[PDB]
């Protein structure tokens, strides 16, 4: 019964990893999927982290099962972090936190909730995106269409046409946006395009899904929340996917939360019920490492302010790495300019090579991106700029 | 858009925990969900685990992503487990395993596979079963029809009645097999039996799918997985969802895997190479501890040792919880004859009592079974073996 399965396709994030786990060449650069690295090009434990595992590895009398959706203050931390201390989600209880395993199973959970509790039908995803985006929503029922997002002539936010073609949306359409960082791209918008944004998905009816995954590497923390912060007012319901993955280096422990908001507590808590059995038939409940570091960190004065450090080290040394690549890249003789590499936030940066250029750069010279020329600049080290830029440079 | 939705009803298992974490009665009791007790009764985080924990503590460098299917050597490690030392599906490399949160996620990582890769629409699962046999499945899209199983009169199993329930099933058919402990009644297929639905599954056509999530508690190890073994050594496709949740006390980490064999290496690789795709829309990738933990305690010989004693322990203490259960109510004024709670294997016991009785159980003394009257029985200690037996007979 399987020996008529199709061999499906390379994930082209993630098909990079094995495509350079065997390229057996020496000064083999990995530009590809969005995971930190430091000046020496490890993905290190954070201390926080290293500090918070060794006190539960002492303080831990018992693994047994976690509710279905999780840690209580692994939730009510995650929405603080969110929304923001005082914040009326939270005082009038309209929020709902389920832990789940990554940002990635909060959105799938969020779809499998939507397309069985919900009259939805179509999600839209826009142009260009992280494409699995489109993969966990198929997977879910769910259609995704596109809206318009960036202008690639002059590498930039083209809002009339994100407007206009989201204007097609009907009410009642789930529109996913992503909180900071945009994936690629890394062109976000500005606190008033998101009021706007904010004010016009009210009148025309669409339910808002966040993929908020990057809290903390672009600007700040409660500074990356704002663009969410400003439908949160408006609206009456919404849906966050939040991850703790980068911004608490916890990768492959799977820290994130579902976050369902809704016009009342009876209300949220009807739904959120729902939501609780979609997970139940999914994984039955989330892993409790990864999430109890979290919430032990985030409850700890101590350690959270380490952390912070911690994290405002990871963001500047991506900033910087940033400046250092279009500098070295003109240094090294480029013609395209790309200072607009520096516009952008998080790990990554469009960089506006052609699919064929990316090709070459794996084969000529080891150099590692994405096929939409999506590189991640924190992956880029003071130690490799210049093999990689002379790479860059000698195929455009 | 949320206003319309319905509450849920609550788990029939998993929310008698909320039940009983809300009920005030002091001497109360909980035979609910099935999570192991010791004589004080306590979750304890095994021995050979927190040494496992501390190595990783130490030894480990980073967070980095797991790949798709997890960890390597876990997979490796869960086959002989499963399979054999030098078993033919190892050396022949038919078989691919998964790392996945769960052995409710391995079960929903091959339906969402299955119902998408292949032809089946439908799901055989036996009567009883457990409940989320059913919840998991229909998400997925297949369809879930019901196989014969308990003969409830004198607490056996009618292979009779099993057999033939199963005649109807049709060819290219899923049929799910508990490979020990089954739940709830706890009464398992002796091996010859489990060689004649070797057989019959391999004439009609049927796609084998084994939940095996209590390896260990029953007999043994390889006693355990015998079954399971009968089948493979018949069947050319095979899919296990296998736990170590239970026999490794890994509740909260979600620890399990989903084993594909197909009838050669090609074959499987490429079947396996769409269940990657299945498992990167839902979570992306596994969380890493507590497999981590079970690749590190099975890959060390002088930890392994600690944890077989460990586990031995468990099994053999819930063993000595049947006979004491049956004694007690067997004069502590009891009627009813439970000698056949001794025939059982695993965690619980079929109680055979009205779900009535179950009811006034929990309203009037606090005692907590699950509705089918489930019952766990390694929740029962010296301690509370003599209130507990006095409840039951009160209402009977
Ligand atoms: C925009 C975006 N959203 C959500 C997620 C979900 O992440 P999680 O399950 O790991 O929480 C990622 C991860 N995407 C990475 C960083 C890795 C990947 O390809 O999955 C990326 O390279 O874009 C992401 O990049
Ligand atoms: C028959 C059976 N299969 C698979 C699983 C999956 O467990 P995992 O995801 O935790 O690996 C369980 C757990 N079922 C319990 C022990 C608990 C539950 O209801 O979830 C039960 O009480 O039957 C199980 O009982």
């Amino acid at each position: 019964m399987f020996e008529n399965i199709t061999a499906a396709p390379a994930d082209p994030i993630l098909g990079l990893a094995d495509l350079f786990r065997a390229d057996e060449r020496p000064g083999k650069i990995n530009l590809g999927i969005g995971v930190y690295k430091d000046e020496t090009g490890k993905t290190p434990v954070l201390t926080s982290v290293k500090k918070a595992e060794q006190y539960l590895l002492e303080n831990e009398t018992t693994k047994n099962y976690l509710g279905i959706d999780g840690i209580p203050e692994f939730g009510r931390c995650t929405q603080e972090l969110l929304f923001g201390k005082g914040s009326a989600l939270i005082n009038d209880k309209r929020a709902r936190t389920a832990q789940t395993p990554g940002g990635t199973g909060a959105l799938r959970v969020a779809a499998d909730f939507l397309a069985k509790n919900t009259s939805v039908k179509r999600v839209w995803v826009s142009n260009p995106s992280w494409p699995n985006h489109k993969s966990v929503f198929n997977s879910a029922g769910l259609e995704v269409r596109e809206y318009a997002y960036y202008d690639a002539e002059n590498h930039t936010l083209d809002f009339d046409a994100l407007i206009n073609s989201l204007n097609e949306a009907q009410a009642g359409d789930v529109v996913l946006f992503h909180g900071c960082c945009h994936n690629p791209t890394g062109i976000d918008p500005t606190l008033e395009q998101w009021q706007t944004l904010a004010q016009l998905s009210v009148e025309k009816g669409w339910l808002p899904l966040f993929d908020f995954a990057y809290q903390g590497f672009a600007r700040g923390l409660e500074e990356d929340a704002e663009g969410l912060r400003a439908f949160a007012a408006m609206h009456k319901e919404l849906i966050v996917a939040s991850s703790y993955s980068k911004n608490f280096g916890l990768y492959n422990e799977r820290v994130g939360a579902c976050t369902l908001v809704a016009a009342d507590s009876e209300t949220v808590d009807r739904a959120f019920s729902q939501m609780k059995a979609a997970i139940r038939a999914n994984y039955s409940n989330p892993p409790a490492h990864g999430a109890s570091v979290v919430a032990t960190i985030l409850s700890n004065d101590a350690l959270r302010a380490i952390w912070e450090q911690e994290l405002t080290d990871m963001r500047q040394r991506i900033q910087r790495m940033r400046q250092l690549f279009v500098n070295t890249l003109q240094e090294k003789g480029a013609n395209r300019d790309f200072s607009f590499i520096i516009k952008q936030n998080g790990m990554f940066s469009f960089s506006g090579l052609t699919k064929e250029q990316v090709l070459r750069l794996r084969e000529e010279f080891g150099v590692y991106a994405v096929a939409s020329g999506r590189v991640n600049v924190a992956g880029m080290t003071p130690d490799n700029m210049a093999p990689l830029c002379e790479a860059i440079v000698a195929v455009l």
